[PDB]
């Protein structure tokens, strides 16, 4: 209804693409560990003085409608990298407004926007290619640490503490990231579980900063089999609310009809409900349902032998948990207090059972079971000073432990930008179908210095001669910016997972074709 | 009351042109399969990136009034092709601005209107009757699948389900697209019945996003007969409010009296009833109405041997279903929960009556009956992770449904434009009255290259020689887009419905004449 | 969501340089004893004619946005200075725009900030390493009394009654001031105790002035163990909101779930409460708590001997003190009106104990032990003849309190200017590593005469000519302000604290940098 200004081709692209100049020139000083600084005026009290590159993004805002939502795709992007990989923000952002610069200048030219993205999308599979085929694994907690501190932009105290929390529970353990209300951070082990099922409905949310849902204090519903009529589910929920405690209910497959009612009951004010779905697909369904009934105390409903009707439910036949943490794909039961002799029966009927049989696969699965049955939840209470310092800290510190998650699962390269300078060589090899596809090649060739450029820059140095010495250097050293010296980069500590550099390098070339092949932009009149 | 500004003759057909070139200019370029980029911008978020025509049509709202109306009558004709045939609003757009333009360089050389009009449309019925003598009825599931996925801009997802839901049920049978709660589209096949008759009054309309009426747990009160007495419909009424359910009555005719009540107490807050025109006229009505009363569940009022007066309304005589949505046309009445054993009795009753004899026109009712008592309704439950994605997914499943319905109803035709690109040759067999008439072919003519010429050159090619291909090459083959070759366009899946090409040419034609011969247009003073 | 102005570099620095340039010259003549006069417009009433720099610098806002958070860093800055040692804001703020504008100066010539900024921080250190090579500690009550008269801005009442406070209880004892009704300022000696160890979570806090908690009349609860559960914490506050006073706790460590449950009940109208952690480190936390139990009035609970559960709490069992005051990392209880014979008891048995045996370790815990009870606190009761007056006059008194405790803690300098002229000398043995670090150098040895040169200007003479007879004459004369005669600084009375030069150098060193290295400003627009 409203009024819009519409722009067609390269007259809405150059505004679009001073937008992310503009970005990416503010972003850009932050960068490395030599990041220049930044104040962002406050409308309240004093100026924000900042070397964070998130908050330099999340800080500017244009007036131009077109350079605004320039900035604001470029920007997205980068905090879609944040978010999947917990790094990579300003170097995507780099990398993005190179890209989208030199296509521009190329399309300007004469040249076919589609040919040049093929060019484009072709190099960046071979430079993932190549830095997926360079990467190394961790194998040892001291990686852990140097990769947390890096993530948390140099920051000592969160990649020990995360370091410690991995080094208890394990690098494929649970790590969860709260706040605290002390002035200290702490780290603290505590029963509970953690399963790859998350909430069949994303309408049960209570929080929306995370898509999590926090509940204190839980009623836990558990049953095997579907939901045997209305009148089944319908004595839990007044036990429930007769009991004063919200209910979490776990089941095969709550999709149509109960799904529907609990949904249109959230709608009430003070209705607390959420579902999951059943943790396995076989046997480890069975078993894993039962060291949850056993960890939170109560009976099993709908088993084929006891034949436990949902519609006699009782207070005792119900689980409790402490905390609950729901989220799209996974969901957490945190402290669970059961019946702790009947949870030592379990484990040692569990460790009888790991001595009598081994199939190579069952195996895994019980040794897994005898790690969430006996590996804590580790917990990051995060101290501060007024609600921004915690907020910010601990989104700090949730940042590094994604980044720390995504080196343990892929591996870890060269920092620095050095890893997408040892990515170089293999664009010798590749050839193009046309002359668009090679100038595509010599874009994303000309674009793999800029990350090492800008920390060099940052660090006052002139980055040209100093990503000119690393290409003409060995494959095992680069340049440090906190020493400005080039030094050995795998032992030195500078190490950033293979994750983080994959999605910046992805973000980017997708954000810039779209920014150099849009044809059309439409915005309201101002 | 309010000021106006009036605008006569090419005056004001200058501006609306202005604006119908501003409209189709922005749709144009997302026509294909490769379809270009428009960013458009969000008032509260981030820009929406889309590829898709309606989208950008429903985006554009012009300052000037003169081009904002040339515009909206577009861009209603679009939307109508689109609702009518759920394909084709880009296709009715640029044939829409070509003849527009087209006719309006005639006429501003000083030709007349009617003439122009007259061979305009001549020529337009040429090529209608040409398509409908190139159609080509589907035959195999795959095609069905095929013409789903292109009628779902690519979707391979919307295209299986739709082709699986036509499998389980049928081509011609029974499909409906409701939302769902979980992350994934599930198929469902739940018992229901549909019949050819809509609601005899649009004023018990409880959607207005489609003209619909939905209730949950409705009653279903059945009178083959007239409403004998208002005291034989206040009791139903009474029954209705004091069993919290909402009736749903189906009589022979309600018109005068009884719809006006039912119109003046649909006023009153909470009461809720609607009334549908018996299914049948002959035998049909006087069967169809007992298999409903057996599938809900009951008793039939005002038969013709038992003299179940209305008055006498009991709550175990009234039929029961679970959902009940009804259109202008068509009424559904789903989940009807009776006595399966009597539905097993009747259906015995139908198979037994099926090999008795046959006459060549009952044998079909016999088996139409079979077929909606046996072969239940097909729900494809959508779901996603926010309103507005699963109001986005629904439009677009549905539009594949209304394209799927209406190639299973006349046929298919070859796409990519080449459906219009061999309706050339008819063109030349006709002879016009006068000159007019002949610069009105030329105009329908030169537009009929308008598809192929703009899918092709958002595939980046300089679409005038592919087309010159395609009418030097035989009447088999066609211009791939997404793999940039001529290949037979039938075998590899190009194929759209003929209904959606053949609406599209005539709500073009017909906006087209509009606009080149409107003479005066009042608008608001600004 | 708000649009923003970007600007970048040099067209940045220039305007925060402005608006540092206009604060500091408004600040600057309000420097020394002879100090000018600033006139600042009272929108309510008549002027406020003043010449004191810490109203100077608060009554500055300008209305362009980077001149503006230019002078907002340099005068937050100042504000540290004056918040952490009670004196130097004018100081701090002229050696900030000082360096600022130099190394401004220096850059726009062609130098690199960094190499800059590296010089003036090894400047900055050999100055701060003489500072604290050349500083005397004080070693009479006159010198006490001299820091607070120039900490004071010459008032010879604050000096006095500081100085008689330090004289009643020590150099190293517990000094407050409250505010107060009379005409003229008294001083109190009071029974009270005060210990290093403040509250652990911020959100107790009553008091925003000055991050204080402050009650009369509370409770007071003492257990040196861990909390036994909420059933031993809910009859504490029953009691406590039952005798219609607050609470006050001392215990081991409350950081998870009991300070959780005190801040959740701190969101309620009507609750307050406090968490200070245990005084100690061994037997002299068990020790001071038996100390302040005696001294409270009550009972002990969470012995190993006596095993008083904290599930039987009773009103005789809790202390009670007047008025309490907590900090963040000093607690204080005041007014604490326990049993006298058990008082005198317990001096009794400290001063028998005080003959037995000393082990150079804990002979001086005994001596705080003794001296807790013993000295009491002086209070510094302010009062005038408006609230406004008593405010200004309470500040006044606070921060002359802050500098004779920086002047007993570290030491004291030739006041005037001529202690950083002192601290030239050592800037000529340091050698650069190259021009840029050189150029630092010399712009802090340039620095370093800049407050003496402001204060001999503001006392009207040609300040150049008498730093330069300064620099010529001996190691301990200087020029005096209150004569205009080069005196012997040291017994004339002018001295200073250490702590205030080296803080106000490393705020100006450190706010200067980021002023000349910052590269991106981001700025609301107007
Ligand atoms: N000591 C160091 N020397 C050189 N480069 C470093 C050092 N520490 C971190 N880096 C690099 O800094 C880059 C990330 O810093 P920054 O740009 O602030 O964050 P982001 O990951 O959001 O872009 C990484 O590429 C990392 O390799
Ligand atoms: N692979 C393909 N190659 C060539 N044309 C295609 C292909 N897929 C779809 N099309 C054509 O795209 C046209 C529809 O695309 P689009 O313009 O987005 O939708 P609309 O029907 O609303 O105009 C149809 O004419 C169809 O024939
Ligand atoms: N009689 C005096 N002669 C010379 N200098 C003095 C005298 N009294 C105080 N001063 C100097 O005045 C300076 C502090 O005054 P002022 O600038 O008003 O406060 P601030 O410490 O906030 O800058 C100190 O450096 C002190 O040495
Ligand atoms: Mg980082
Ligand atoms: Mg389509
Ligand atoms: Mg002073």
């Amino acid at each position: 209804g409203s009024a819009k200004d519409v722009k067609f081709g390269a007259d809405a692209r150059a505004l679009m693409l001073q937008g992310v100049d503009l970005l990416a020139d503010a972003v850009a000083v932050t960068m490395g560990p030599k990041g220049r600084t930044v104040i962002i005026e406050q409308s309240w009290g004093s100026p924000k003085v900042t070397k964070d590159g998130v908050t330099v993004a999340k800080s500017i805002d244009l007036k131009d409608k077109y350079k605004n939502i320039g900035a604001k795709l470029v920007q997205d992007v980068a905090n879609n990298t944040n978010e999947e990989a917990g790094d990579g923000t300003t170097t995507a952002t780099v990398l993005a407004r190179s890209i989208a610069k030199e296509g521009f200048e190329k399309i300007s030219k004469g040249a076919n926007p589609v040919e040049i993205r093929r060019g484009v999308m072709l190099a960046v599979d071979a430079v993932i290619a190549e830095l997926k085929k360079q990467s190394k694994p961790v194998t040892t907690p001291e990686e852990i640490a140097q990769v947390a501190t890096i993530s948390a932009n140099g920051d000592k105290e969160i990649g020990n503490i995360i370091s410690d929390a991995m080094k208890k529970v394990g690098r494929k353990g649970v790590i969860t990231v709260k706040d605290g209300k002390t002035l200290n951070d702490e780290l603290e082990i505590i029963e509970g579980m953690k399963f790859d099922r998350g909430y069949i409905s994303p309408y049960f949310i209570n929080t929306s900063k995370g898509q999590k849902c926090e509940f204190q204090d839980a009623y836990v519903l558990l049953s095997e089999k579907k939901i045997s009529s209305i009148q089944s589910i319908v004595p839990a929920l007044e036990i429930a609310n007769a009991h004063r405690k919200p209910l979490v209910i776990i089941a095969e497959d709550v999709d149509g009809e109960a799904l529907s009612t609990l949904v249109l009951n959230r709608l009430k004010v003070g209705l607390q409900v959420v579902a999951v779905k059943a943790p396995g697909f076989g046997d480890n369904r069975k078993n894993q349902l039962k060291d949850m009934a056993i960890a939170t105390g109560g009976a099993v409903f709908g088993e084929e032998g006891l034949t436990l009707n949902l519609e006699d439910v009782q207070p005792h036949d119900l689980g409790k948990v402490g905390e609950v943490i729901v989220t799209k794909d996974d969901a957490m039961l945190l402290k669970g207090k059961g019946d702790k002799a009947q949870i030592e029966k379990r484990i040692q009927e569990i460790i009888e059972q790991l001595d009598v049989t081994t199939s190579e696969y069952e195996k895994e699965k019980l040794n897994e079971r005898l790690a969430k049955l006996s590996d804590g939840v580790a917990v990051l209470k995060v101290g501060g000073t007024s609600d921004v310092e915690v907020n910010e800290k601990k989104d700090r510190v949730t940042d590094a432990l994604n980044a720390t998650r995504a080196a343990v699962e892929e591996g870890i390269v060269l920092g620095g930008g050095c890893a997408l300078l040892r990515c170089i060589p293999a664009l010798d090899s590749l050839t193009p179908a046309n002359e668009d596809q090679k100038i595509g090649i010599e874009i994303i060739k000309r674009t793999l210095k800029i990350p090492a450029m800008t920390i060099a820059k940052n660090a006052g140095v002139e980055g040209s001669l100093i990503v000119e010495k690393i290409m003409q250097s060995s494959s095992e050293v680069g340049y440090d910016a906190m020493a400005g010296d080039f030094v050995n980069m795998v032992e030195k500590g500078i190490i950033d997972p293979t994750k983080v550099v994959r999605t910046a390098l992805l973000d980017a070339a997708g954000v810039a074709s779209l920014l150099t092949t849009a044809e059309v932009v439409v915005t309201e009149i101002p």
